[PDB]
């Protein structure tokens, strides 16, 4: 078939969410292609090479509020682009695995230099900027890795369980973890916004 | 080599500073043991089984603040806990990894129920004292994750960013960001009912 990088981006994400990444493999991605190995390989040299295309392919077309709208407050910013953030990482089986085992494009370098244009001039030092910006990317990329993590170690005892963390197995399995981020989050930009304005009070 | 469980773990976890998680297997396990493959299946079933042991050994050895002291406020708590979880999951070369998607353990049940216990003393419902401890963890996760990636690993501001971020291991960044956290959590316990 067509081995554009289009194409082949197309087939491999689609492939990751057959295999996982764990399973994914260039000789699979051949196969899914209908092409001999050495073909591929012209296209793809190697399975890192095919993570880092994949890992920016599905933010830059699934992670679409990584730009604050305008007149947007920054709190409400990092609200919506942690949502997003965290729907991208979810929209693929083991898609949280595949955006950490990578490093940023130049094009999500100017995005992440416009956030943070976005934080100082909303009156963030250049240094709480970063760091409110990386402990929103942390948190939601561990919350859904988390979540992911478990999925995968579901396919390879209640009578024991203390009471309260039996109760908190239930509330965790009760959604895909949507709950407990969006309080996470809440909570994350408060304590964001009361260090903000305490300026060089002690707080 | 002897092969009881400490004997094996140990074994493993020098071998996981070696090669990495994904470079961690049985056979490379059981060379390192002395033994062949087929012995080290009647201790060790596969690597999954392999990888829970771990998670919960990394933090029995070396996560050592996993409960309040006596008198301890729940912001100390949290922050003294999220401390020491960092320590024990960068002990080990992809620890987080290793403990990523686990669940407590038989041997952590009375640990995990004790801080859950704790939170709901403090005026948290157990689901919002819940909530708490998930995001101390999964932030610690993220944080450390990305510590422990970019060791296996131009615009002005971004450039100024990265020597803030290069000028340490991580540690300050994850520190202003726990106290972010635990600022947001004390917000949302004293609005009880009000609109905050
Ligand atoms: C309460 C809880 C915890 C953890 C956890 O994974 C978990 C879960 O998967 C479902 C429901 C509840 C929990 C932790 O991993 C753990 O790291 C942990 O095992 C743990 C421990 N064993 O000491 C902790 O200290 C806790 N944290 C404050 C770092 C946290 C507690
Ligand atoms: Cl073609
Ligand atoms: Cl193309
Ligand atoms: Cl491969
Ligand atoms: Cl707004
Ligand atoms: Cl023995
Ligand atoms: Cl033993
Ligand atoms: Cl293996
Ligand atoms: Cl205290
Ligand atoms: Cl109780
Ligand atoms: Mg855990």
């Amino acid at each position: 078939s067509r081995l554009n990088r289009e194409s082949v981006i197309d087939a491999a994400l689609e492939l990751l969410n057959e295999t996982g990444i764990d399973g994914l493999t260039t000789r699979k991605l051949a196969q899914k292609l209908g092409i001999e190995q050495p073909t591929l390989y012209w296209h793809v040299k190697n399975k890192r090479a095919l993570l880092d295309a994949l890992a920016v392919e599905i933010l830059a077309r699934h992670h679409d509020y990584s730009l604050p709208a305008a007149g947007e407050s920054w709190q409400s910013f990092l609200r919506n682009a942690a949502m997003s953030f965290r729907r991208a990482l979810l929209r693929y089986r083991d898609g949280a695995k595949v955006h950490l085992g990578t490093r940023p494009d130049e094009k999500q370098y100017d995005t992440v230099e416009t956030q943070l244009r976005f934080m100082t001039e909303n009156g963030f030092s250049l240094r709480d900027g970063l760091y409110a910006i990386s402990a929103v990317s942390h948190f939601t990329l561990g919350a859904v890795l988390e979540q992911q993590e478990h999925t995968a170690a579901l396919t390879d005892p209640d009578e024991n369980l203390p009471p309260l963390l039996r109760e908190a197995l239930q509330i965790m399995d009760s959604d895909d973890g949507e709950q407990a981020f969006l309080h996470g989050l809440e909570s994350l930009i408060r304590g964001f916004e009361v260090q903000l304005t305490a300026l060089l009070q002690i707080v």
